C-alpha cells in the first residue's frame, strides 16, 4: 500500500497530493494531510510514502513549509522507526518570486526523514526550472521533485505523472 502525506496553507499541494493518487489508482490511500495525523505509526503501514510541502518561511534554517509539517516534524516524527522505507518528496514554490529560496522546504522534510532511517527516493533533474539557488539542491540533484503552480512554466500533470512512474520503477512498489 502507497501512502500520501502532505499539509498546506492555500491549498495547491492539495491538488498535486489528489493528482498523484489518480495517477497511481488503488494502489495508494487517499492523501492525508498531516495536521490530521493523531499516530505517527500510522506512517510505518505502508510500502512508500509521498511526502508533500509548500514553502512559507522565507530562508528559515527549520520549520520552512509554514503548514502542520513544521510541529509534526519535531514533535511527532522522531518517534517512528523508519528503517528502509522508502519517501518521495514533492514540493510546492515559486521560482520567480523566490528565485534564491525554490522549494527549501524540501531539504528539511528530507533531513528529517533520513535520520528516522527512510530512504530518500525520487531525485529530479535541477535544470527543470529557471532558479539561482535553492537548499533542496545537493551533489548536482534535487531532493525530491520541485513544482512551480504559481507561475506554471511545465504542465503539472505531464510531470507529476512522470515522477511518480519513475519512482514506483526505483522502488519496485
Ligand atoms: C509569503 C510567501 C512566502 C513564500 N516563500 C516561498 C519560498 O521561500 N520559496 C518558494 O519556492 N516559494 C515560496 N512561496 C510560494 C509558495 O510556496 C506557493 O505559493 C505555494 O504554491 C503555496 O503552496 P500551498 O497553496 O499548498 O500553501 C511563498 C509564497 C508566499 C505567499
Amino acid at each position: 500500500k502507497i501512502g500520501i502525506f502532505f499539509s498546506t496553507s492555500t491549498g495547491n499541494t492539495t491538488e498535486v497530493a489528489d493528482f498523484i493518487g489518480k495517477t497511481l489508482g488503488a494502489k495508494a490511500d487517499a492523501p492525508i494531510d498531516v495536521d490530521d495525523v493523531t499516530d505517527p505509526q500510522a506512517l510505518k503501514d505502508y510500502d512508500l510514502l509521498f511526502l508533500g510541502a509548500p514553502t512559507w518561511n522565507t530562508g528559515a534554517d527549520t520549520e520552512r513549509s509554514g503548514t502542520s509539517w513544521d510541529e509534526f516534524l519535531y514533535d511527532k516524527l522522531p518517534e517512528v522507526d523508519m528503517k528502509d522505507l522508502p519517501v518521495a518528496i514533492f514540493g510546492l514554490g515559486d521560482a520567480e518570486g523566490y528565485p534564491d529560496n525554490f522549494c527549501d522546504a524540501i531539504e528539511e522534510i528530507h533531513d528529517c526523514f533520513a535520520k528516522q532511517g527512510a530512504k530518500p527516493v525520487g531525485f529530479s533533474n535541477p535544470d527543470d526550472y529557471d532558479y539561482e539557488e535553492s537548499k533542496s539542491v545537493r551533489d548536482g540533484k534535487f531532493l525530491g521533485l520541485p513544482l512551480d503552480m504559481v507561475n506554471d512554466q511545465i504542465p503539472m500533470e505531464k510531470r507529476v505523472a512522470g515522477w511518480v512512474e519513475a519512482v514506483v520503477s526505483e522502488t519496485g512498489v
